[PDB]
């Protein structure tokens, strides 16, 4: 039911996933001059070199690259994690304009769109049982401006003709996220959930600070999805970002300054 517009989008979740007003709800505005720098924050640790892409899939929220996360490869450690985390997927979320679409802000400010590395804790064995913990995830996010092209998006982005509607899939095999990465790990991390329902207090965030610069080109084309299903009416898939909540007791950490 739960989607993005106006008679079904942020305002109504609660209704289905009452945690929606829970206490550790993201995504959140970042204060920059409010976050704390912690001088015992590790470098983040993100080992993507064996990473496996499997396929592609418009679920008509997103779309998500799937990975194989059956072994020990893509990695996120370190940083504020303990322990070690399985990168199980990627997606986006972005906006109708280039002035709105990231879930987390910056001092207020939206970037064009955010992108989302899912990872899992690997002391629960597998991603189901891992949201039903307390720090079962480890979500990276990264801002997207538009500028300059990223070279490493584009099999992305040119793929997406073929998965236009909700439910279609296709093969998507040795994507390297590494070419999503910006040039800086600094970061900030805070405790929160998943920003879609069912919106699980599950998930530490580890937000870089640098953006990603990607093309006008680039962001049209995920502009020319459908949330709609084949043979349903055309809605582009646009604005499908939950706006900041209310950060309540949390403190949100730096790695820098
Ligand atoms: N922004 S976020 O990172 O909070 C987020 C999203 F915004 C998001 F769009 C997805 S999605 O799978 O692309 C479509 C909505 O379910 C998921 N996917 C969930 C997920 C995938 C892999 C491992 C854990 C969670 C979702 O598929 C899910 C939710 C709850 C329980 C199992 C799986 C997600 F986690
Ligand atoms: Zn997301």
């Amino acid at each position: 039911h739960w989607g993005y517009g106006k008679h079904n989008g942020p305002e109504h979740w609660h209704k289905d996933f009452p945690i929606a007003k829970g206490e550790r709800q993201s995504p959140v505005d970042i204060d920059t001059h409010t976050a704390k720098y912690d001088p015992s924050l590790k470098p983040l640790s993100v080992s993507y070199d064996q990473a496996t892409s499997l396929r592609i899939l418009n679920n008509g929220h997103a779309f998500n690259v799937e990975f194989d996360d059956s072994q020990d490869k893509a990695v996120l450690k370190g940083g504020p994690l303990d322990g070690t985390y399985r990168l199980i997927q990627f997606h986006f979320h972005w906006g109708s304009l280039d002035g709105q679409g990231s879930e987390h802000t910056v001092d207020k400010k939206k970037y064009a769109a955010e992108l989302h590395l899912v990872h899992w804790n690997t002391k629960y064995g597998d991603f189901g049982k891992a949201v039903q913990q307390p720090d079962g995830l480890a979500v990276l996010g990264i801002f997207l401006k538009v500028g300059s092209a990223k070279p490493g998006l584009q099999k992305v982005v040119d793929v997406l003709d073929s998965i236009k509607t909700k439910g279609k899939s296709a093969d998507f095999t040795n994507f390297d996220p590494r070419g999503l990465l910006p040039e800086s790990l600094d970061y900030w991390t805070y405790p929160g959930s998943l920003t879609t329902p069912p919106l699980l207090e599950c998930v530490t965030w580890i937000v870089l600070k640098e953006p990603i610069s990607v093309s006008s080109e680039q962001v049209l084309k995920f502009r020319k999805l459908n949330f709609n299903g084949e043979g349903e009416p055309e809605e582009l898939m646009v604005d499908n970002w939950r706006p900041a909540q209310p950060l309540k007791n949390r403190q949100i950490k730096a790695s820098f300054k």
